[PDB]
This record gives structure tokens, C-alpha cells and sequence, in this order.
């Protein structure tokens, strides 16, 4: 933050360094000293360090404590269903923290593996690792940059600064010292650890090391990246840590009721078997009201999500990612290479005749002028592209060359029409290159550079020939172009032609007067042909796009405003006022501010925590690594699969084809899964409810236990996790795209589903008691059985009615969610396996368990299921 603005001859002694190098006894005291120059790779959490992570959640350690309770009281089957149940729950979470936990090791291969280093006087290719603050490094082209320092020493050294920036162009280094505070992408006499050098030779001294380094600090912003809570997990935390606390009420009220019916009845009844039958109905009511299959019902329909959004080559690692899209209120943004291709292209031209909006793409249509003008373009390139489109070098030829092939002229035959016959390189200040290569029988000489040098060198213009050197008409409207294209952040380039000597002789300066201009032609990176229907789309389903980048003010300007992300004329937060912005500052300036440039990784970590502390949930969409932070902090990170590595780990996401539509595919696909998922939660607890109601209105009326745990077990594992897999399967809601995101203190059950899943599960309870009743009219055991039995069916056919809670399943399509149907047969499939002579002891259903019994039983769950699409139309028609 201050070694740029000091001098060169400052920062050598403030490091304790001369030009010339350092000692070996020096830089091995500097490397016991904060030395070891490396990003340390954190230890992260081990297996079992995650797997007591995943014991704390109140359905757990509800689970666990029924377990105890039924090895103790010797029921050894269900104990240890319950203990494989808790094994493959915390298996499953286990792994995809694991793999949530994969964005690690930093990339630590974007450091130099050797580093030119002039030690004891001497030149040697000393690796990078074993660098201090206060070696001496050289850097030349095609050589990635060991460690961060200042420059003393760089003759025309141009550094790809891709991993601060995001942007694959060469920043020109300069050795003078900054007077005043600049942005951390306009360090321009400053390198920084794994950027790769494009162009020229120069030699710096090291000034940070390790985790001191910007590629150090983003290091340490991923490893202190927060490992937020999905909306689905915090809510299902919440529900779970409530569920619980309902769980323990329920078991403190058993074993109360338990007390009073021995303290307030008879000395006969021993208080051993009271306090027997308590502790069965407590453990009952754990395994009833915790849905065992929950985990693996939410991981198969965040799987089953993940693999639709994968259909359309969007890769989400993270299965809770799909959701955490669904929930999505805020989607952060990169420019270069997440908005734009991060290619730059020719978007604009104009010629004194004139501009033709786009430019044709018939060169047999094309006219005079503009011939002339891609002539002057491509005979003068540098660049060029030849296998699967290669880039040579910087991309403004590569942008120039590739205008030229877009209009169906390919750039190489007119290279081979027209043989070079010398040129000159880039002269830094002299931004004309001005190849002298002979032309079609006139030997004209072509120049290309920046525009204001151009309109100072050159009088003449191509207007409809060789005109004469008048500068007033011509001139206004040459400038008011290039202000306008300079307005809308296009990159402008001045091309012309001499052909008054028409000799050749040698290559050096020449007449540098009456270049006769014919045109210039814009240049930007342009937004993604998808990035406009995404912004359109997102801001239709109420979610709004911020822009976080590390290019100049002007051009996120631009770039937003095309996109439609800004206002006419707003103004962006550049990063240097986002780093003196204090965070209430930010905070207060937040939902105004849409567009952030020139900002450094860790202003993008800072964007993204300020946006995730308004209660939103952030989508950081990137491609760079300095979106690498900022995806891994966002609740979900997008990447791209042009984008690097490290943002690719980082991000949840990886857009493999680069489509900016996927995104909000994605928020759609995870808004659905949302749904579905409540659905199946919803249902879920709706049978839990009514297995708790029957088990509390039986331990009410001293009867027996209408369920035994495996009874239970079996219902929530197999008979409740197929139909919660189907209605995770159920169709998107037609406005699933125009809703507003939803909240992140909603709950899990809001917006009419708890009123639902009450009257679902109180309909259900309510079947079962009444088949429970009629059992007892005939025997206990019978009692169980036909309780059991309703409780079943009455779950198997719930599938119906809990796939939508204000439309019936007769209205919204019987069979049209083929997959309910499909678990409702295999449901009843399961339950015709239970009542098999062979299976009829395992689920306490006695022999005895004639047609009339199931009759009567399925009679009542079919009628709870009737009457719950009732109640369902009461409700929807009465209040809501
Ligand atoms: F590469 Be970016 F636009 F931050
Ligand atoms: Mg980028």
C-alpha cells in the first residue's frame, strides 16, 4: 500500500538491499526470518474432525439418543438400523463438505517454479520458493513472476497482470515512483507473484513473500473464505434445532404423563414396566418424528437438480449449490471473461464517408474505403491466428485480425497477397508502427497506432479520394467520433496510408507527415451474446446483478450500461473508493452502487461479504482468480470453463460452455428444486406428524404403541423416501421465473406449506386413531397392526395430495408427475411385502390381520387422504 509510492532507491532500503543483490549469509538469515516463500496449504479438517461435526445437528443427536435408548432396552435390529441410518447421513454430508472443502490448495502452481535471480553478483535460476524481501529478481518474457516487488530496472517490461486485473493484456511497467495512491491493478511500477511477463526484459526487487504477496492475500482470502450455510441447510438447521426441542417436549411429556399415571394411579402398577413402556414411547416418538431418509431424499433431489443444470454443460460440484442458486438475491459479477469473452473485438469503425452501422460482410460489397481500411488493418498486424485459433501476441492485432476473418475475409490470403517488406516494432511513445512493406504497384506505407498521435501526425484524409489538406469539417467530426467511441470506453485505433515516395530503400523513420487518414475502428471486450438475456431475465425474477471488475472505470461503465446494469449516465465505485470506504459506508452505499471497477480480489471478498451481510444470497459469478475469493465467499460461486483453474475450484458452479444464460438456468432449476424439496419436507413431516399424533392420542389413553421402531423405521426409510424422491421429481411451477427470491428467514415451512403439512399430518394422525380404536375393539396386537397399516397407506397416498398445497391432485394432473405414481405403486408393493406371512412378525402384524382389518385400515387412510384434498379446497377457499 506504500512500497509503489516510494522510490526505488526507498524501497532498497527499506528492504536492506542494494541493486546489485544480496549476501548468502543474508538471504539465508532472511529465509529463517519470515522467509520460505510458498503458500502453505491449509491442514483442513480431517474425516473424523467432520464426522463429530456432523453428529451435532438436533436430528443426530436425537437419532442417537433413540438408538441408545433401543440398544439398551435390547431392540438390537432397530438400534442398529438407526445406526446405519446415522452412518449414511453423516456419510453423505461428510462428502459433500468434502467436496464443497475441494476449492483448496490455492493453486499454488501460479507461482514460479524457478526465478532469474542475481545472488552474490552472480546470475543463477534460483526457484522461486527461496525467495526474501530484498532479492533482486530479473524478468523477461514468457517468465512468471516470482515474488511482489517494485521495480528499479525494466526496459519496456510488460506484465500479463490476468490473476489482480482478471485480464490476459500487458500492463507496461514504468521503474518511476508513483506520487500519488493508485488502484491495486494500476501498480504500474510494481510486479506481483504469479503474473506472467508478455513482453520485454526488467528486473525488480522482491518486497513480499508467501502469504505477503497479492497472490498471498488471495491465498488467504480462500482459505479464510467463509463456509456459508446454504439457505436449504440453515433452513433445515433452524427446523431441526426446533424439531428437536419439540422431540424433547414430547418425551418430557411421556414420561410426565408415564409418572402421573403411576404417582395418580395404583401401587400394583410397577414402576419398572411404566417407565419400560415410557421409554418405547419416547423412542417411537424420535424415530416417527425424525425423518431418517431426510439427508438422502435432499441429496437425491439436489443431485437429480445438479445433473438437469448439467444437461446444460453447467457443473455443480456442490449438490446444496442448485438450491443456493434457487435462493439466489444477488448475482455478483466479473467482466473480463465472466460478462465479456475476454477477447477483445472491433465493435464500431467510421470512415469520413461514413459508417454503415455494421460492417458488411461481402468484401466483393465492401466499399473503396473500407477495403482500403482492413487493408491498412491486416498487411500491419503483428498478430496472427492459424491452428484452432491460436493467439500470437498482444490482443489488439488479435482483435483487429479477427474483425477482418468476421466479415468473410480471411486475413491470411490478403497477408500472402501483399508480402511484407519491413516494419517497425513498438517505440513505446511513438505509438506508429508504420511497416514500410511495398503495396500493389504503388509501394504505399502503412501505419497503425494510437488515435491522437495519428490525428497529430497526418493533415490528409480519405474522404472520397485524395483530398486536399483542409483540417476544420473533417477534423470536428474525426474528434467527435473518437470522443464518443472514448464515452463508450471503445479502444480506438488510427490507421492511414503514404505513398508519395514509393521507393522502399530502408526501414527507419519517415515522413511521418500526409498519412491521409481513411478511418479508425472501436475495440472492447463485448458482453457475451447470453449475458443480456441473463441481466433481462435476472432482474425479471427479482434478482439484481452487480458488476465487480478489475478494468477502468470507463469501460465497466460502458460494459454495464449495455448490459443495461446501470442507470443513464451513473457513476461506478472505483476500488481505490471502495478501499476508503469505511464497511458502514459500504453498507449504506450498497444498493445503489451496481457496478465496482478497478478493484482488487479482496475488494471483491469485501463486496460480496457486504451484499451476504444485507441478508442476501450473493451468486459471485467469475472467471479470474481474483474472482477465485469472491467465489468462494459467495453462498454460490459460478465459474467458467475458459476461466482459470483456481476459479473453477473456487466456484460451486463451472459453466463449462461459458453460457451467461446457465446462470439463470440455473437460479430457475434451483428455485424448482426449492420447491420440490419443500415438498418432500413438507411430506415428510406431514406422516411424521401423523405417526406422532397416533403414538401421543395412544400413550394418552393408556393403549399400546401404534408403531413399534422398525414399524417406524420402515415407513420413513422406504415407504416415505420413495414418495419424497417423487414429489422432488414434480414439475417446475409455471411462475417459477417471475417470483422474487425468496427470503433467507422464510423457514422451511412458510407460505401456506406449514398450514399444509398441519392439517396433512393432523388428518393422518387422525386416521390412525380411529384405526387404532378399531383395532383395540378387536385386539392390542390387532391394534398395532391396522395402526401401522393407515399410518402406511395413508403416507403412500399423501404422495397425491402434498404435490401441491392449494391445487388438487385431481385438477393438477393425476398421473402427470409419473414418478409419484410410480412410488405410490412401489409403496404399495413394500407394504404387501410387509403383510407377507414371512414378514408379518417383523412388523408386529399378527396372522390374524384377516381382509377385513386391512379393509377397514386402508378405508381410513384412504378417507384422510379424502379428507386432506378437502380440507386442501376449505382452505384455498376459505383463507389463505
Ligand atoms: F477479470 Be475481471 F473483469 F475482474
Ligand atoms: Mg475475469
Amino acid at each position: 500500500a506504500e512500497i509503489y509510492r516510494k522510490s526505488a532507491a526507498e524501497t532498497f532500503t527499506q528492504l536492506e538491499a542494494t541493486e546489485k543483490g544480496l549476501t548468502t549469509s543474508e538471504v539465508t538469515k532472511r529465509q529463517e526470518k519470515y522467509g520460505f516463500n510458498e503458500l502453505k496449504n491449509k491442514k483442513k479438517d480431517p474425516l473424523w474432525k467432520l464426522f463429530l461435526e456432523t453428529f451435532k445437528d438436533p436430528m443426530v443427536i436425537v437419532l442417537v439418543i433413540a438408538a441408545l435408548v433401543q440398544l439398551v432396552l435390547g431392540e438390537v435390529v432397530e438400534s442398529l438400523i438407526i445406526f446405519l441410518v446415522l452412518i449414511v447421513n453423516s456419510i453423505i454430508s461428510v462428502v459433500q463438505t468434502r467436496k464443497a472443502e475441494s476449492s483448496l490448495d490455492a493453486l499454488r502452481e501460479m507461482s514460479a517454479p524457478v526465478a532469474k535471480v542475481i545472488r552474490d553478483g552472480s546470475k543463477q535460476s534460483i526457484h522461486a520458493r527461496e525467495l526474501v524481501p530484498g532479492d533482486v529478481v530479473i524478468l523477461d518474457a514468457g517468465d512468471f513472476v516470482p515474488a511482489d516487488g517494485r521495480l528499479f530496472e525494466s526496459g519496456s517490461l510488460k506484465i500479463d497482470e490476468g490473476m489482480l486485473t482478471g485480464e490476459s493484456e500487458a500492463v507496461e511497467k514504468y521503474i518511476d515512483t508513483i506520487p500519488d495512491e493508485v488502484g491495486l491493478g494500476d501498480r504500474v511500477n510494481m510486479v506481483f507473484s504469479g503474473s506472467l511477463v508478455v513482453y520485454g526484459r526488467g528486473m525488480f526487487v522482491v518486497t513480499g513473500t508467501a502469504s505477503e504477496t497479492e497472490i498471498g492475500k488471495i491465498a488467504g482470502l480462500l482459505e479464510t473464505a467463509e463456509a456459508k450455510q446454504t439457505p436449504l441447510q440453515r433452513k433445515l438447521e433452524s427446523f431441526s434445532k426446533k424439531l428437536g426441542l419439540g422431540i424433547l417436549a414430547l418425551c418430557v411429556l411421556i414420561f410426565a404423563v408415564e409418572a402421573g399415571r403411576v404417582l395418580l394411579g395404583d401401587n400394583s402398577a410397577d414402576m419398572a414396566t411404566a417407565i419400560l413402556n415410557a421409554f418405547m414411547f419416547a423412542v417411537a416418538v424420535a424415530v416417527a418424528a425424525i425423518p431418517e431418509a431426510l439427508s438422502s431424499i435432499v441429496t437425491i433431489v439436489l443431485a437429480v437438480g445438479t445433473n438437469k443444470m448439467a444437461k446444460q454443460h453447467a457443473i455443480i460440484r456442490k449438490l446444496p449449490a442448485v438450491e443456493t442458486l434457487g435462493s439466489t438475491s444477488v448475482i455478483c459479477t466479473d467482466k473480463t471473461g465472466t460478462l465479456t469473452q475476454n477477447k477483445m473485438t472491433v465493435v464500431d469503425y467510421y470512415l469520413p464517408d461514413g459508417t454503415k452501422e455494421n460492417f458488411p460482410e461481402s468484401p466483393e460489397n465492401w466499399s473503396e474505403g473500407e477495403r482500403r481500411l482492413i487493408h491498412i488493418a491486416v498487411l500491419c498486424n503483428d498478430s496472427n491466428i492459424n491452428s484452432e485459433g491460436k493467439e500470437l501476441g498482444d490482443p489488439t492485432e488479435v482483435a483487429l485480425i479477427a474483425f477482418s476473418n468476421k466479415n468473410n475475409q480471411d486475413y491470411n490470403e490478403i497477408r500472402e497477397k501483399f508480402i511484407r517488406e519491413g516494419e517497425i516494432p513498438f517505440d513505446s511513445d511513438r505509438k506508429l508502427m508504420s511497416t514500410l512493406h511495398t503495396f500493389n504497384e504503388n509501394k504505399a506505407m502503412l501505419t497503425k497506432g494510437g488515435p491522437d498521435v495519428m490525428f497529430a501526425r497526418c493533415s490528409y484524409v480519405f474522404l472520397d479520394g485524395e483530398e486536399k489538406p483542409m483540417t476544420e469539417e473533417i477534423l470536428a467530426k474525426l474528434k467527435e467520433t473518437n470522443e464518443e467511441f472514448s464515452n463508450q470506453a471503445l479502444r480506438v485505433l488510427a490507421y492511414g496510408y503514404k505513398r508519395m515516395p514509393a521507393d522502399t530503400t530502408e526501414l527507419k523513420l519517415e515522413d511521418e507527415q500526409d498519412i491521409v487518414l481513411v478511418g479508425l475502428t472501436a475495440m472492447i471486450d463485448p458482453p457475451r451474446e447470453a449475458v443480456y438475456a441473463s441481466i433481462e431475465e435476472s432482474k425479471k425474477a427479482g434478482i439484481r446483478t452487480v458488476m465487480i471488475t478489475g478494468d477502468h472505470k470507463t469501460t465497466a461503465q460502458a460494459i454495464g450500461r449495455d448490459i443495461g446494469l446501470m442507470d443513464a449516465d451513473d457513476i461506478a465505485l472505483t476500488g481505490q473508493e471502495l478501499d476508503a470506504m469505511p464497511e458502514e459506508e459500504l453498507d449504506k452505499k450498497l444498493e445503489h452502487i451496481a457496478v465496482y471497477a478497478r478493484v482488487s480480489p479482496e475488494n471483491k471478498i469485501r463486496i460480496v461479504k457486504a451484499w451476504q451481510k444485507k441478508g442476501k444470497i450473493t451468486a459471485m459469478t467469475g472467471d479470474g482468480v481474483n474472482d477465485a475469493p469472491a467465489l468462494k465467499q459467495a453462498d454460490i460461486g459460478v465459474a467458467m470453463g475458459s476461466g482459470t483453474d483456481v476459479a473453477k475450484d473456487s466456484a460451486a458452479m463451472i459453466l463449462t460452455d461459458d453460457n451467461f444464460v446457465s446462470i439463470v438456468d440455473a437460479v430457475g432449476v434451483g428455485r424448482t428444486v426449492f420447491d420440490n424439496i419443500k415438498k418432500s419436507i413438507a411430506y415428510l413431516f406431514a406422516g411424521n406428524l401423523g405417526a406422532i399424533i397416533a403414538i401421543l392420542f395412544a400413550l394418552v389413553l393408556d393403549w399400546i404403541n401404534p408403531f413399534t421402531a422398525l414399524q417406524l423405521l420402515f415407513i420413513n426409510l422406504v415407504n416415505d423416501s420413495l414418495p419424497a424422491i417423487a414429489l422432488g421429481m414434480e414439475k417446475a411451477e409455471p411462475d417459477v421465473m417471475k417470483r422474487k427470491p425468496r427470503d433467507i428467514n422464510e423457514g422451511i415451512f412458510a407460505g401456506g406449506t406449514m398450514r399444509a403439512v398441519i392439517s396433512r399430518g393432523v388428518l393422518i394422525g387422525i386416521a390412525v386413531i380411529i384405526s387404532q380404536y378399531i383395532g383395540m375393539q378387536i385386539s392390542p396386537e390387532m391394534s398395532v397392526a391396522m395402526a401401522f397399516t393407515t399410518l402406511i397407506l395413508a403416507r403412500t397416498l399423501q404422495t397425491f395430495a402434498a404435490r401441491s398445497n392449494v391445487q388438487t391432485a385431481f385438477g393438477a394432473g393425476f398421473f402427470s408427475n409419473k414418478y409419484v405414481i410410480g412410488a405410490v405403486l412401489l409403496c404399495f408393493v413394500l407394504y404387501g411385502i410387509t403383510v407377507l406371512p414371512g414378514a408379518r412378525e417383523i412388523f408386529s402384524i399378527p396372522a390374524s390381520f384377516g381382509l377385513h382389518e386391512w379393509s377397514i385400515a386402508a378405508g381410513l387412510a384412504l378417507a384422510a387422504v379424502v379428507m386432506m384434498e378437502i380440507i386442501k379446497v376449505v382452505q384455498n377457499k376459505f383463507f389463505k
